[PDB]
């Protein structure tokens, strides 16, 4: 096309580091068919807004293609009013200040999988070239905050896969050249096989005669059992698993050591990820990327963080975090040691229903800094001395005090949490928790009395209305699944993973029909123990329901 406006062209390391840090727009124009065909509604502009106010630089638009085609080969034309639909929110964000990022998302696994055994992969460079042809096209003339990314998390089992992600960069960087308007000079990131730290060092090869200035994106969901909450693992901060992350990312950076990298997806969502473990892995993975020269981009579906509708963010702690990178941040201790018979976290007063209120002790890491104040979700200010104490990076919280919040008969629940104001960094929130066992509506129940869709229990939730894992063990002593996990400690052995097996709502416990169908192969009854926080042992805070056949 034919642009009218002015284009100040910026290098990518310029761009990478301008967009420092970004914020993804995930479940929306990435969302399939449409943009509020799953939780999202349809986009709005105070978004941006909120977004901006945080202290992000830029926005991550994921945009899904595969069904706004309204032609198929040859031309694959994509529906214009999508396309303008894209426009405008690119419009949206670049005109309150932030840079832009946008892709082809949930096409890679759509239509442009090379690993499925049937894949034209003729057929998927057309569409492919076509696609970013159109699309290049209609953003030709979009200033220098707008950089194109080629596909996300490509599927890439094999070296010879590889090489065909590395002609997806080269396929993207000619259409978008052939569009024209400002695209011979508009940042680009190039993508590596599943955005995966190894899979791009294994395989990139960097397109030859590149002349876009041009970044590395990968993408970060590691440690999975954490991150994916797998096999009960619920804390996050070891010696080890610090040495994870920095290798994992350090491999990365020493394969491409003079390459921009734009860490642009990563999350320990605030929904399944305990919040002490999850600030501690915020905060080190904020560390690193600083360390290795990273800019990242937060993932975020909607439910994570941000509520677009009010412009609370979920988890404030985090987003101070991770909007600071120039900042240390005094964090919750947490029991980090997988074989330890308890876990404790100092995001969290505990008390049980019918015990006897007691003086609590918080260990913290303050790292040098120093606590300012605290002050409690209805805004009231406690008294130094009078309402806690810090001893060592201990703060110690009196009896006396924690009663004026709850009895030894108070109601279970989320009573209110304690702002904690410090020299620097984050101020992380500590959540009174007035728990007790739950208990289940039905105790069991048989397979083919269940079927037809997933097992969702009816439960009375007792202080945190979130599972924490689910064990699960046939009736002769054999793991239902994952066999491996028998090295996890004791918190792990036996346990299953949120969202392929096990899930919640505000009413329910959930076993997916994947795992009603797990206990019907295993031609056994098999026992579920559902597991709550705190995880103060392996069974006083769980409940047991057993799935006959
Ligand atoms: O918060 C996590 C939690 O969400 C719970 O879902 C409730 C909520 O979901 C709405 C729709 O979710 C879609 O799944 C999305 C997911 O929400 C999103 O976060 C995820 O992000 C990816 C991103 O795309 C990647 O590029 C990269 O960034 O990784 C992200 C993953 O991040 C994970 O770890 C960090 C956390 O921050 C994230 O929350 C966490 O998810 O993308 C998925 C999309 O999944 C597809 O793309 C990635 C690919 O690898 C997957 O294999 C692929 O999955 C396929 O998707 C198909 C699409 O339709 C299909 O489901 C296939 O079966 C599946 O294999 C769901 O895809 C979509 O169905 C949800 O929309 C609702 O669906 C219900 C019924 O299905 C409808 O009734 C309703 O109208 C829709 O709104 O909002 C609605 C609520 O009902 C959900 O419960 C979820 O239950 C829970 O398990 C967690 O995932
Ligand atoms: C310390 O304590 C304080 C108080 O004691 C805590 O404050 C609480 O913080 C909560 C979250 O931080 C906050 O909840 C939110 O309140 C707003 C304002 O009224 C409300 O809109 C929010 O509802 C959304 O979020 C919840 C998840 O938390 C969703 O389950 C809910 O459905 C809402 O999400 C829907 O709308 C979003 C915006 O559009 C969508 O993105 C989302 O996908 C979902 O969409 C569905 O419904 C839509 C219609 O709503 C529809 O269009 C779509 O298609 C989907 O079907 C949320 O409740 C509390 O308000 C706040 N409490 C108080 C008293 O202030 C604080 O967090 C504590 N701090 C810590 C660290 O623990
Ligand atoms: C760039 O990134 C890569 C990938 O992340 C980094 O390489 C990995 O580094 C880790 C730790 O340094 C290695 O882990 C150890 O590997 C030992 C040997 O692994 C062999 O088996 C692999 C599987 O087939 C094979 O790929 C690998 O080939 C490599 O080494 C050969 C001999 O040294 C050489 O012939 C090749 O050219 C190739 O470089 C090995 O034969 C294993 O025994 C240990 O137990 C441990 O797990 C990974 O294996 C490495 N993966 C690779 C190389 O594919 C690399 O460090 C990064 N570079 C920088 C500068 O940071
Ligand atoms: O599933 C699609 C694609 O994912 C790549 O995995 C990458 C990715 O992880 C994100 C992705 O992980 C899947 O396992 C989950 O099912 C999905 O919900 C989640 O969004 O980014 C970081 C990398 O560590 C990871 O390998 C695969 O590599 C790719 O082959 C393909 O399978
Ligand atoms: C329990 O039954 C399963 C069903 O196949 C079997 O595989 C397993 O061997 C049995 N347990 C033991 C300890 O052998
Ligand atoms: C659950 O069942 C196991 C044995 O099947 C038992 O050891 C455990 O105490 C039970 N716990 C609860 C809370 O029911
Ligand atoms: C874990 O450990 C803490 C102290 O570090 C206790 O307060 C808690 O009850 C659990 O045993």
């Amino acid at each position: 096309a034919n642009c009218t406006g002015s284009f100040d062209a910026i290098s990518a390391s310029d761009f990478v580091a301008n967009i420092n840090p970004g914020w993804n727009l995930g479940n929306s124009l990435d969302a399939t068919p449409n943009e509020d065909s799953w939780n999202n509604p349809t986009v709005q502009e105070s978004t941006f807004d909120y977004v901006k106010a945080a202290g992000f630089k830029s926005v991550r638009l994921p945009v899904t293609w595969t069904h706004h085609f309204t032609s198929e080969s040859p031309d694959w034309t994509v529906d214009p009013k999508w396309l303008q639909r894209v426009s405008d929110v690119i419009d949206m964000i670049t005109s309150r200040g932030l840079y832009t990022i946008v892709n082809v998302h949930h096409d890679s696994w759509e239509w442009a999988d090379v690993t499925k055994s049937d894949a034209n992969i003729t057929q998927i460079e057309q569409k492919f070239e076509k696609l970013w042809y159109q699309i290049g096209t209609k953003l030709a003339c979009k200033s220098s905050m707008v950089a194109f990314e080629t596909i996300n998390e490509p599927p890439c089992n094999t070296a010879e896969d590889g090489a065909k992600i590395n002609k997806f960069n080269e396929i993207f960087l000619r259409a978008i050249n052939r569009a024209g308007g400002f695209n011979a000079k508009r940042v680009v990131n190039l993508v590596g096989g599943g955005m995966d730290s190894v899979k791009t060092s294994q395989w990139f090869k960097t397109p030859a005669n590149i002349t876009n200035p041009w970044a590395l994106q990968f993408h970060f969901y590691s440690p999975y059992d954490f991150i994916f909450s797998a096999w009960g693992k619920t804390i996050w901060g070891s010696d080890s698993d610090k040495s994870e992350l920095d290798s994992t990312l350090g491999l990365l950076r020493g394969n491409f050591t003079d390459v921009p990298i734009v860490l642009g997806a990563f999350d320990a969502s605030p929904t399944n990820t305990e919040p002490a473990a999850r600030w501690k892995y915020h905060d080190y993975l904020i560390r690193s990327t600083k360390k290795y020269n990273m800019s990242p981009i937060i993932w975020d579906n909607g439910l994570d963080h941000l509520d677009r509708s009010s412009g609370i963010w979920r988890d404030p702690v985090s987003i101070e975090i991770i909007t600071n990178g120039n900042e240390t941040n005094s964090l919750p201790d947490s029991t980090v040691d997988t074989s330890a018979p308890s876990q404790s976290s100092s995001a969290y007063i505990y008390h049980k229903v019918g015990t006897e209120v007691t003086d609590q002790t918080l260990p913290f890491i303050f790292n040098d800094n120093t606590l300012v104040s605290i002050q409690d979700s209805k805004g009231t200010t406690l008294k130094a001395d009078t309402d806690y104490t810090v001893s060592g990076s201990n703060i110690t919280f009196p009896a006396s005090f924690l009663s004026t919040y709850y009895s030894e008969t108070s109601e279970p629940g989320l009573l209110p949490n304690f702002t904690l104001k410090f020299s620097s960094g984050a101020s992380p929130v500590v959540q009174l928790v007035q728990w007790d066992t739950p208990t289940l509506s039905k105790t069991s129940a048989a397979a083919s009395s269940i079927s037809g869709s997933d097992l969702s229990i009816p439960i009375t939730w007792k202080g945190l209305p979130k599972l924490a894992t689910v064990k699960a063990l046939l009736n002769n002593g054999t793991y239902l699944v994952d066999d491996f996990t028998q090295w996890f400690g004791p918190f792990g052995e036996a346990r299953t993973t949120y969202s392929n097996q096990w899930n919640w709502d505000d009413k329910n416990v959930i076993l997916t029909q994947a795992t009603v169908e797990a206990v019907v192969a295993a031609g056994q009854d098999t026992v579920f123990t559902f597991e709550f926080f705190p995880r103060v042992d392996t069974t006083t805070n769980t409940v047991n329901f057993t799935l006959t056949v």
